[PDB]
């Protein structure tokens, strides 16, 4: 599992459950090609987006639909979504853990990249 | 000043100086039209992006070239850039301050929306 | 102004106004002696804490009463307070800006150290 | 495992390994009593600080020795340490995950509190 995403709610102190996200990969012609998508589980995690074979070198974008999440909780947040854009696997294969911590007017995102 | 951006450097405890960014507005065909751009000053701020007449409701994206900034300092960054995408003015003009705090493998962005 | 504190509210996208804090300095018997205190203004800043003569090298703690702030807004917070503990002036006076960003179950604090 | 701490380095994009921390509990007489201590593992985690029996209701403080960590990496950081002070178990037993994300001049800390 070379790409995993973990989302936390900073207002309730819990995993952010059922957060949708779409992953794109930049194609040869400079457009974003749809790569994978899913929702966070009850542990605030999304596993199985991809595999070591399919997760080739390139520039990827993960767009976390944070606004629907806040909206379903009765909150109007600032952001339309949270986006993480990064070059992956450029020095060979890595495992990427992307973590997003959400507040209605703020978010942060961090990557842990481990050599496996 | 209806839209201000402030960037900070969590590795050095300083403003992030000379950081380039573009601002786009969502156009009705759903693409991103360039709107305003600049570099951060020595206080890590970028002002004068727009005015209140021109800054109408809509979806705006600020794309901060964080990767060039880490490269000039000689430190491998993770992100290509930091994006902030938001709906402005939901019901009327407020002032927006967007602050980004940068680390090579992490960033946070916050909005302060005042009256 | 050698030491300034700024607090922000990530739930509401505003300054955190009226937030109380005390500043302590580490005394040679290793206890924490009160040094300065205040509340944030309407811009979420607290200035005038000390002056450059009085603000000598040493270990300082800023203890931000974040729990009272969340209680007045009616939202259960996790932390008792936020603490920022740092060695000042390692080699000479610099200006310090300590910014705290508050959420009920999270906070971040950053220092901007300038010349 | 009612209390777990996870520390990440935001400069290298990795777990923060071998970070020491001490946990105190506030005693009846308003002093901090030593409660537990340990170091983060290779996954940046510290498990086994306590047990459900010993982890009674009270105000706890976790002091993460972030400065030694930065120092061992050749960096002079701002903070002496990162401290998390909180009331635990006041509405009955909970599981607390405390996460700290470290940069030399900044850190954040978040708690996830789950009912078990
Ligand atoms: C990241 O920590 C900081 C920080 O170190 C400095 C900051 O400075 C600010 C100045 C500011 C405003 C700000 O929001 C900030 C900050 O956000 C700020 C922050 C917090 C920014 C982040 C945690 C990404 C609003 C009020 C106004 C008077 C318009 O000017
Ligand atoms: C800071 O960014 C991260 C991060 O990169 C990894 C994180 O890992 C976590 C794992 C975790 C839990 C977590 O809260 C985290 C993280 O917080 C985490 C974070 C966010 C940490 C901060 C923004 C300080 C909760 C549930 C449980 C199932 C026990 O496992």
């Amino acid at each position: 599992c070379p790409l995993m995403v973990k989302v936390l709610d900073a207002v309730r102190g819990s995993p952010a459950i059922n957060v949708a996200m779409h992953v794109f990969r930049k194609a040869a012609d400079d457009t974003w090609e749809p790569f994978a998508s899913g929702k966070t589980s009850e542990s605030g995690e999304l596993h199985g987006l991809t595999t070591e074979e399919e997760f080739v070198e390139g520039i990827y974008k993960v767009e976390i639909d944070t606004k629907s999440y806040w909206k379903a909780l009765g909150i109007s947040p600032f952001h339309e979504h949270a986006e993480v854009v990064f070059t992956a696997n450029d020095s060979g294969p890595r495992r990427y853990t992307i973590a997003a911590l959400l507040s209605p007017y703020s978010y942060s995102t961090t990557a842990v990249v481990t050599n496996p």
